[PDB]
């Protein structure tokens, strides 16, 4: 009983971590449940807003992060990340009558909505002209902005995209273009967390193989590609 761990978590990612009743469930929740079994530790969620997952890492208020956080080269100089758990990228939604665009280059004088403090805003930043770039806290204000189309078009992750048009979108929105910005996610710690960081890569591998990986994925992505 050494100690219990805070694992900080997104407030709303489906299908990775979503508020179900009174409790927290997705991809993350019953990944990280299962390498915290392995690894024989204690810990609590505590969701939060994107937008202070890094810092609240950053300040050491909170011991690991699970939340679609994409590994990247400049979060790396901030912050540790683990071994990939899923190769994820960006996509294109727009509403499901729309025609005109088939393509993010479709995107280049057109209002994106996206989420703050995400990466899907430095990809619209570096690579759109965007006549306006409006960003929400949480990706479902950006839904609303689409569908009643004060926004043209909305830029956020591959799985959590492909997963609101096939639970809530109910047929209103479309994925148009291909996956884009291929990107992987890790398991994000404080740097200094040097020993549990190369333990949860060890427990990682240990799941990969023994197909309790392949188990939870099967969950929550049917027959994805591996």
């Amino acid at each position: 009983a050494d100690k219990k761990l805070v694992v900080a978590t997104d407030t709303a990612f489906v299908p990775f971590e979503f508020k179900q009743g009174d409790i927290y469930v997705g991809f993350d929740v019953d990944l990280w449940a299962a390498i915290a079994k392995e690894l024989k530790l204690d810990y609590e969620l505590k969701p939060m807003d994107f937008s202070g997952i890094i810092p609240a890492l950053q300040t050491k208020n909170v011991d690991l992060a699970l939340a679609g956080i994409t590994i990247c080269d400049e979060r790396k100089k901030a912050i540790d990340f683990s071994d990939g758990y899923y190769k994820s990228g960006l996509l294109v939604m727009v509403k499901a009558n729309n025609n005109d665009v088939k393509s993010v280059k479709d995107l280049d004088g057109k209002v994106v909505a996206v989420k703050s403090g995400t990466g899907s805003v430095d990809y619209a930043k570096a690579n759109i002209k965007t006549k306006d770039l409006r960003q929400f806290p949480n990706i479902d204000n950006a839904y609303m902005e689409l569908g009643t189309n004060r926004a043209d078009a909305v830029l956020h992750d591959t799985p959590n995209i492909l997963y609101f048009i096939k639970t809530a979108g109910n047929g209103q929105f479309k994925a148009v273009g291909d996956s884009l910005e291929a990107q992987q996610y890790g398991i994000a710690f404080p740097k200094g967390s040097d020993e549990l960081r190369d333990k949860v890569n060890g427990a990682l591998k240990t799941l990969r193989e023994n197909g309790t990986y392949n188990e939870i994925y099967k969950k929550w992505f049917g027959t994805e590609p591996k």
